[PDB]
């Protein structure tokens, strides 16, 4: 379970973004500042999606995760209430700075990712939507002696309740034995996640029709190496077919440390 | 003197905001992150006010003061290449946040530019700008986090170059002497005092020119803090006969108790 939260607490405002089978907005909380993940018109199948999802993040706690306030549940409107993080979306923030970020800094972003995800794994819950755009800054980093700091997203609608062509979009991040659930799923996210990073937002396949998309995973092709060794190995480790072959989060924090 | 800033080395940003005669940008020098204080087509006298500020701020060093790089000549376009701080202008976050800022928060900003402003006093040189806008935050410190690290900025173009119009504009935070030394920022500092308590809303800003000028002319005193263990203190310090202000000496002295 989540909290519940009453339409008479919750004000709308900006329209930030779309999420899957949402409409992300900035908003209120009776004021405190929220943003609201307004998921659309849905089967029910969907909505208890969204409600694991806030679950388990409702039952979660971590310095380098978001935190939900719970869920507003009415006529046809499911509503989740999350935390405001003032710079917004990462890999947004990676295009805006491209050929700026030095490998230091992606450095400590993905320490953080990797903190945040070992958690997870030891409690073992699946967040099941590693991304750029699901690693907010919540503190940049810019100036000399402050490191960035992130604050990992809700993964949206649970996996699921995606159909294939939504899973498919999800590529390169979503891990190949979903395209047809495991904490070693958060492995190939993590993997997908420190290429983006290094490539200064720009995902590998990102342009690719949803057809060289799907045909990459299917002909069981690998994703490039990254442009810095510190995390190409990694990267090669988390980015294997094999499921059972991905390095755990302890490993991982070890091989970035 | 200061150091000379080639054009190559710089890279302007986004803008941050405006000052007096001049326009602030965000920005890079070859790689950290920098402020780029823009002063606008101007006289010789005008440029001197900005060079003398630039020299005030390059041969003096303090932890709680921010760096000054250098300058650069852009046709006929100055520019002032200083520190880049995280959190920007104290003044903007005191008015986001009012009515969240702990009494000790701002007990600690206030010892800081005591610190700074003794400095310079024991030094001999004056700052002519102390307002919020010109209080920096390095670190936040809300909540706890570590408690806040402030920064005092560069004045701009000197005092002694400004207009009438302009040195009513620095009203309350302008000291009455300068309306037609060292004791000036004691005002300014007193001014500051009362702005941090009023959650960064300053008594007479939102004041017609000639409502400001007048409270200036008829001698009238500005108001007592809200937070009574600084009502003396300021009391001492926003009086209009500039020898019966008190020194940074003894203003830090008596904040630590
Ligand atoms: C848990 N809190 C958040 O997720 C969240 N918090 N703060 C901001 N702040 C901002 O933006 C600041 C103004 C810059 C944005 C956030 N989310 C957000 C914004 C825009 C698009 C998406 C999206 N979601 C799914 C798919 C695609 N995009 C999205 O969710 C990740
Ligand atoms: C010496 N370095 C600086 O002054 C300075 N350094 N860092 C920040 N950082 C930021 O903002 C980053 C976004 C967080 C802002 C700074 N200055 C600043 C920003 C916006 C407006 C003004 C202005 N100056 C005079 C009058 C009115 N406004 C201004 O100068 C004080």
């Amino acid at each position: 379970s989540f909290h519940r939260v009453d339409q008479k607490e919750i004000t709308q405002l900006s329209h930030l973004g779309q999420g899957t089978r949402t409409n992300v907005y900035e908003g209120r909380l009776r004021e405190l500042r929220v943003v609201l993940k307004v998921l659309d018109p849905s089967h029910h199948d969907i909505a208890l999606a969204f409600y694991e999802t806030a679950s388990l993040m409702s039952q979660v706690s971590h310095t380098h995760l978001a935190f939900v306030h719970g869920v507003c549940v009415r006529g046809p409107e499911n509503i989740m209430v999350t935390e405001y993080v003032e710079h917004g979306p990462l890999d947004v923030w990676l295009r805006r700075e491209r050929g700026h970020v030095p490998m230091a800094w992606k450095m400590v972003v993905a320490q953080q990712l990797a903190s945040a995800l070992s958690y997870l794994e030891n409690k073992n819950l699946v967040h099941g939507n590693v991304c750029g755009r699901n690693i907010l800054l919540a503190r940049l980093g810019l100036a000399e002696g402050t490191s960035p700091f992130i604050k990992l997203s809700d993964p949206g609608v649970g996996l699921g309740a995606l159909s294939r062509e939504e899973r498919v979009e999800r590529i390169p991040w979503l891990a190949p034995e979903c395209l047809p659930l495991s904490t070693a799923m958060d492995k190939w996210g993590f993997g997908a996640t420190l290429l983006e990073i290094c490539f200064d937002g720009e995902a590998p396949l990102q342009s690719r029709s949803p057809s060289e998309k799907e045909h990459f995973y299917q002909r069981q092709h690998r994703l490039p190496e990254p442009s810095c060794p510190q995390l190409a190995t990694l990267t090669s480790q988390c980015l294997t077919y094999e499921p059972t072959q991905r390095p755990s989060f302890r490993t991982i924090l070890r091989d970035l440390t």
